[PDB]
């Protein structure tokens, strides 16, 4: 997580805070890349979620909506 892409972006805050509701805005827009996605839609997987339901329904539950964050934005 830790690492620098451009310069100097270390951020391991990763994981459904506010600062994880700027990342969806690359998912939404795009002015990001396949990669840049695949980056956060692998998350489910490290986590173990069963689906886009378990995916979606995580998320919206602590109050964040990443519906547009399941490649469809």
């Amino acid at each position: 997580k830790c690492y620098s892409q451009n310069g100097l972006v270390l951020h391991c805050d990763a994981n459904f805070l506010e600062h994880e509701l700027s990342y969806i805005d690359v998912l939404l827009d795009k002015n990001a890349d396949q990669a840049t996605k695949d980056n956060l839609r692998s998350y489910f997987a490290d986590k173990g979620l069963h689906s886009i339901k378990d995916i979606i329904n995580k998320a919206k539950q602590d109050g964040f909506d990443v519906s547009k964050y399941e490649h469809v934005k």
